[PDB]
């Protein structure tokens, strides 16, 4: 008939029937990553997981790091992961969400960002922050995904805690449970992954290590942040010491020890570069994302050392940009305004740099010991 | 103010907010890539374009591939291009879009497809489909990118005739025109882009090189669909004459044509193969999409042969990527029900399992592969 054939979804419905573009593949895929084994750390090896599951853990973890971001004072994202019960945890201080009423959407404001899609602090780029945060469908998408989802934050400067559970696929809504507050601010987003819609058991090896490395990937892209992971903190402070995690002691193909160069040009942009036996490899991140596939903010760093690189070239002499790139292995750890990606997945960064909202001019120390490695 | 910091959007006013992931950046961007310019043909060169306008006309001519699914006897599509006025025409033939009320949404059923948000005739995947419309989305994406979007169809089946516009970014429709019909079945789109939305003044030779080029892209990945181009027949005849366009005069690094292998596997299946000497370089198609960005089709047919190549040169005396980099490849496929990483699709995702088809290139290209180049180079 007609009316089977030609069909209208709501919203809700289209994200639960074709989630790839919101979260990725909802599907069992096999291939290579980096991922953090215990008693082995951070390796690169085959996986069988989820996109979609790996996603949105990831969305509530970058909401967690965006709040550094509103308050500075944040100093701690404590992270709980329990296969036995299916049962994630992301906690995080610094200032709670306003626990009052909204105005205009009428119910209070923790129920409206968690509970109804398109909505977001994030809405008017003016502000140019260099949050993550972008579309407002991060929260919900992990709601949807959830068999049970509870959003907990404490408001010290409205007095008040908020507590409420989400079931069924943000489908039903539990009782909305306030209380006086006096004491320290924080927000906790505690969920069970609706394993039935990624057809999995429960949370095996593979997740689990992808998961764990994401959060090393936090402790190293944020600063001044502690992250605890199953009440263990991270042995994470800055940037460098987090890439070191991948190189410490990698070898050369020869036998000697990889070289690496490194540069924090500036409060926003941080740079590590060595050697790839591979083609070009680069391990990035804009406001604490993972950018995966990389983005503008990569080509940026990449290209000025390609430049140089052949610049050098020209004297011991034609070679080409890609033939340059083929042996780089690049770190970058950047915060930009207002960035744009390819989706919601936001693997890949497209934001001109023009727009970037700041520059990254790697130094003649980093060139110099980049032109001799 | 809580109520200025916390806001809710609705569905149309995010898509003009953030409308990247629905039609790709909105942004002026710079970058060599293969258009067709007049007096020149396929060729690749610097261009400056706004990917969110080329995208919503690549929309609704995806939409006009997608016909010959549900039709095979449809045979032709028509495109227009008029810079000056600002008009886009894209017609087809074959079946016509069910002119009657839809008993659902209470209005008929062209009127539902492409004035309102997450509707299409996609949503049922337990029928394997080899289309590329997926989402529900691309028409009107189209829609509210324009000041001005027609939409006319007509069916034989239901003896009628349909046509209506909508304006001002979809926000405005004027009145449904409905007559008696009993002809040759149609669909026709045309629509005047909303240039401000892009930061553009007109239709540039840019924008228009692309449009062109990729109306050359759907001649040759469809099958029994004549392409015209403001009036004018595409010399297209096939898949492989399409590549025939992009290799026409190529030559070696030393300056000797390159070697081109082809081979049509099966029904949905279209290779061809030659040498790089810039990089591993991928142009293919997935139910006439353009997968700019490649994907799991690309993956598939191309490491099977770098597996086989990587082979030869063992036997005679090397790494994966070091293969793949001097490769050019072109594939055309037919997938059922393709999965992307964003409305876009750029990126098909499906795993090689779920294709609904296999494609294992024969020795007989393996072979010819084998001295095409790649192998003596490395
Ligand atoms: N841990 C947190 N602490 C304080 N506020 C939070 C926290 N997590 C979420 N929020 C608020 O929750 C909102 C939830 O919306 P969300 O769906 O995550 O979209 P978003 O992060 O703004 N954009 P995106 O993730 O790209 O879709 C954010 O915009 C914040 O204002
Ligand atoms: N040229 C055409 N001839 C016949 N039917 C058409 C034509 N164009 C569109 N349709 C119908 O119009 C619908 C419009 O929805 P559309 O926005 O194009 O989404 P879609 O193509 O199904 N999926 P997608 O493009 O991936 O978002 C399609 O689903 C078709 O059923
Ligand atoms: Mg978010
Ligand atoms: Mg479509």
């Amino acid at each position: 008939s007609v009316e089977r054939i030609y069909q209208k979804k709501t919203q809700l419905e289209h994200i639960l029937l074709r989630p790839d573009t919101y979260i990725g593949s909802v599907e069992l895929v096999t291939q290579q990553m980096w991922v953090y084994d215990e008693d082995v750390g951070i390796n690169y090896r085959e996986v069988t997981f989820v996109p979609g599951l790996y996603k949105i853990f990831d969305e509530i973890l970058v909401n967690a790091a965006d709040n550094k971001q509103r308050d500075p004072k944040m100093s701690c994202i404590r992270v709980t992961i329990d296969p036995e019960n299916n049962l994630i945890s992301i906690w995080n201080n610094g200032k709670g969400i306003p626990v009052v009423e909204h105005k205009v959407e009428k119910m209070y404001v923790p129920a409206l960002i968690f509970g109804q899609l398109l909505t977001s602090s994030n809405y008017d780029d003016d502000e140019k922050k260099v949050t993550g945060g972008r579309n407002g469908y991060g929260a919900k998408l992990c709601n949807i995904f959830s068999t049970k989802f509870t959003v907990e934050t404490a408001s010290r400067e409205y007095k008040k805690m908020f507590k409420q559970t989400w079931m069924d696929n943000m489908g039903r809504a539990g009782e909305m449970e306030l209380k006086p507050f006096n004491g320290e601010d924080y927000t906790c987003i505690t969920f069970q992954p609706d394993l039935s819609k990624f057809k999995m058991q429960s949370l095996d090896k593979d997740i689990v290590a992808l998961m764990v490395r994401r959060a090393y990937d936090i402790a190293g892209s944020t600063k001044d942040v502690k992250v605890f992971l199953n009440g263990n903190k991270l042995p994470v402070k800055g940037f460098r010491s987090y890439v070191d995690m991948y190189l410490k002691d990698k070898l050369d193909e020869t036998g000697n020890s990889l070289k690496v160069i490194h540069e924090q040009v500036n409060h926003r942009w941080e740079v590590c570069l060595t050697m790839s036996e591979k083609g070009f490899q680069q391990i990035s991140f804009v406001n604490s994302i993972a950018t995966s596939k990389g983005g503008r903010h990569v080509d940026y760093v990449a290209d000025q050392i390609v430049t140089k690189l052949v610049d050098v070239v020209k004297k011991k002499n034609a070679v080409k940009a890609h033939q340059v790139k083929n042996h780089m292995w690049i770190f970058v750890n950047a915060l930009i305004e207002n960035p744009t990606f390819d989706s919601q997945t936001k693997e890949n960064m497209t934001l001109q740099p023009k727009s970037f909202g700041s520059t990254c001019q790697l130094s003649e120390k980093f060139i110099k010991a980049a032109i001799g490695c």
